[PDB]
């Protein structure tokens, strides 16, 4: 059962193709069309069919021709409203008819941000972006939101002729708008099936640059070669990750940089990730998070969550691919500091949520729950600590990485859950099930709290960073003049970050001290955002007032919500700049995107 989806579950019927026509309206901010779905009934004697919406406007449904009895329930607040649909005629099993809705969206919809020309980088033109995870996609068209099925689609996009219309999917040819010369139609296709929380759009004063073989780069003219080359590494990982999954079956794999109000560090759209300009460090440190997205293409999109409670497969082992491809690209001892560095955030995970929060179980239930609620980084560094737990109970890396090369292709295109997965590790690993069994498995997928066991993790290039850190955490006034720029001299940038993760953890640090280390260190002078943001947390946790306006200028010009999250939840627990938060966070919230708004302001408890 997916308890997130008003809509008729997959023993019902299934949704085969979704077909997608529409237009967008930029200044009514909305998008108005119709939407083709194929459904294929699953029992005898099927009649009436149910769907997921959410502020969604029907003008009529049709089959064969003619217009059918629909019927919009009653909101769910954030699941939105079911849509009883009466079918002509009762369908027999794995029969199929095409239903097409004429839709409209809402100028609210919690899946669109539009940004006004001021709000992007060139000034002179509109933009807009989408982002249906976890189950958004019922706000831009009706559909069985939920990852359970798996449809392919084709869409035709009209968009004012000056823009430029991507989706996750196959460019396929545009050709100017028939019915109106001032707009484009952008066609596009997704031969591969894919749960609809991976439909993605976007359209705005988009350039390309190419790559790869098959990696163009997207965005802002402002940002297209900056991007380009922080990202230069695609190929070469895409590769790495062919070894490991196998075929990479969705052909193009393109890059789109988004306006800094993107909610997170990426989006594992299919043919089309999304990713934070905050990634743009200029020295492509904060590459891993393409590792991340490309991983995806196998652990989640190719293989994916039945429900959304069995989320864990998804991050957890695109983390596991996502930590393989840095190993292979840089040494097995950056990929154990990397899984050292993740186990350091689940603590700061743990610590924050509480030992008993049910959200720091491995698998959750939620029904109830609005799923931007409780995402987390659990899901990614626990299920990342179980895989890499498992990898060296069962004989070291290249034995799990043979399971997960079967794993993935033993589901592929297919939606599982827990149990399937864990049958599967039984089943591949049949040869050591008494090394299986003695796994605590109940505490490891359903009980709160850090996981049982930790892994043993490679110390060799993270001593630097505990070295620097028990340094400034020991150090008494008549210390703070030894410490100089060149206690970083031999400190790359990911090692820069965790010395600043290993200090957070024991903030507050005296005030003398934080004004000793911008002194030598000169941190506020870094524009990587992960060191900025790391930075801008500690002086805020040890009450700088200095900081106070940084902090408050990072939070709002970007808004990724790992970052603006954080450092507005510490800006509001800090008597100081409490006012200036809550103020702050008021004045920007109808131009922040919908569910960062909605999200700070409970962090902030206000409204
Ligand atoms: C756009 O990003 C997303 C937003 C929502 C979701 C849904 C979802 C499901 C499970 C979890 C989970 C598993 S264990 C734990 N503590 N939480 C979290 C979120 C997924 C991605
Ligand atoms: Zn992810």
């Amino acid at each position: 059962v997916d308890t997130c989806s008003l809509a008729s579950p997959a023993s019902v019927c299934r949704t085969k193709h979704l077909h997608l026509r529409c237009s967008v309206d930029f200044t009514r901010r909305t998008l108005t069309g119709t939407a083709a779905l194929t459904v294929q009934s699953q029992e005898d004697n099927l009649r009436s069919l149910v769907l997921d919406t959410k502020d969604l406007t029907i003008e009529k449904v049709v089959i064969n021709g003619q217009e059918v009895k629909y019927a919009l329930g009653e909101r769910q607040s954030y699941k939105g409203s079911p849509m009883e649909i009466s079918l002509p005629i009762a369908l027999s099993k794995n029969q199929e008819i095409v239903i097409e809705i004429s839709f409209e969206t809402s100028p609210k919809s919690s899946a669109l941000q539009w940004l006004t020309p001021e709000q992007t980088s060139g000034k002179e033109h509109p933009y807009l972006f989408s982002q249906c995870q976890a189950i958004h996609c019922r706000a831009i068209l009706p559909c069985q939101d939920t990852p359970s099925v798996k449809l392919t689609y084709t869409a035709e996009v009209s968009v004012p002729k000056e823009l430029v219309a991507l989706m996750s999917a196959i460019r396929d040819g545009e050709t100017p708008d028939p019915e109106d010369p001032s707009r484009k139609i952008y066609k596009f296709i997704q031969k591969v099936p894919i749960p609809c929380y991976l439909i993605a759009l976007v359209v705005g004063a988009l350039e390309s640059r190419q790559i790869g073989p098959r990696t163009l780069v997207w965005s802002e003219k402002e940002q297209v070669e900056k991007s380009a080359y922080e990202f230069s590494e695609t190929e070469s990982m895409l590769k790495i990750a062919e070894d490991l999954g196998g075929p990479y079956v969705w052909g193009q794999y393109d890059l789109l940089v988004l306006p800094p109000s993107f909610p997170y560090g990426g989006m594992e759209n299919p043919c089309l990730t999304f990713v934070t300009p905050t990634l743009l460090a200029g020295d492509k440190s904060l590459s891993n998070v393409i590792a991340h997205e490309i991983s995806h293409s196998w652990t989640g999109n190719l293989v994916t969550n039945k429900t959304w409670d069995h989320f864990w497969l998804n991050e957890g082992h695109t983390v596991y691919l996502e930590r393989h491809i840095c190993g292979r690209l840089f040494g097995e001892k950056f990929r154990h500091f990397n899984a050292l560095g993740g186990w350091g955030e689940l603590q700061n995970s743990v610590k924050t949520f509480g030992e008993t929060h049910p959200f720091t179980k491995l698998v959750v239930d939620l029904t109830d729950i609005d799923p931007d609620v409780a995402y987390s980084s659990v899901p990614y560094e626990k299920g990342f600590a179980l895989l890499f737990y498992l990898e060296q109970l069962l004989g070291g890396p290249e034995i799990f990485l043979g399971f997960l090369k079967a794993y993935v292709e033993k589901f592929s295109y297919k939606s599982i859950t827990t149990d399937d997965w864990k049958d599967f590790l039984y089943s591949y690993f049949k040869d050591k099930v008494d090394v299986l069994n003695q796994v605590d498995w109940n505490a490891w997928l359903y009980s709160p709290g850090l996981p049982p066991i930790k892994p043993n993790y490679d110390m060799t290039l993270t001593n630097a960073c505990i070295a620097l850190s028990q340094r400034w955490i020991t150090a008494k006034e008549d210390d703070l003049n030894s410490f100089n720029a060149t206690d970083l001299k031999d400190l790359s940038s990911h090692q820069l970050n965790e010395f600043l993760a290993q200090t957070l953890q024991r903030a507050p640090l005296p005030l003398g001290h934080i004004k000793r280390m911008q002194e030598v260190y000169n941190f506020n002078a870094i524009n990587n955002s992960e060191i900025r943001f790391r930075w801008l947390r500690l002086c805020i946790q040890s009450k700088w007032e200095d900081a106070i306006p940084l902090a408050l200028k990072m939070a709002t010009e970007q808004g990724r919500m790992k970052f603006t999250r954080p450092l507005f939840k510490d800006l509001a627990a800090f008597d100081k700049s409490h006012d200036q938060a809550v103020r702050t966070y008021q004045e920007h919230k109808a131009s922040m995107h919908p569910v960062t708004a909605m999200l700070v302001g409970k962090d902030l408890k206000v409204d």
